[PDB]
């Protein structure tokens, strides 16, 4: 394993998360069955072709990181929650992964370095 791993994402919140806000939306007022449902459209779309994971990013990811496409930076563990800590660790440089849940809302993430 590598010291740390940098990657993006996207993240849908619902109004179950710890924050139900974001840059984008005042109120996050969508449900958590909302959310899985519009991360796996994201996540079909991006495997088909019809998207690009850092544009959806940028449009639709309720977490800041979207103004840089997605981008987080890099981290080593014991930083992030442990949930989306795992997943990113996991995947392989340029691999996407599917639903992720941590009590911001649900991702999708990209490890790039």
């Amino acid at each position: 394993e590598p010291a740390r791993v940098r990657c993006s994402h996207l993240l849908v919140k619902h109004s179950q998360s710890r924050r139900p806000s974001s840059w984008r939306q005042e109120q996050i007022t969508r449900t958590q069955e909302e959310a899985l449902e519009l991360i796996n459209g994201y996540i079909q779309k991006i495997k088909s072709g019809e998207e690009d994971f850092e544009s959806l990013a940028s449009q639709f990811s309720d977490c800041s990181s979207a103004k840089a496409r997605g981008d987080l930076g890099a981290f080593s563990r014991g930083q992030m929650q442990k949930p989306f800590e795992d997943a990113s660790f996991a995947l392989r440089t340029g691999e996407m992964s599917g639903p992720v849940f941590t009590d911001s809302g649900i991702h999708i993430i990209l490890r790039t370095e």
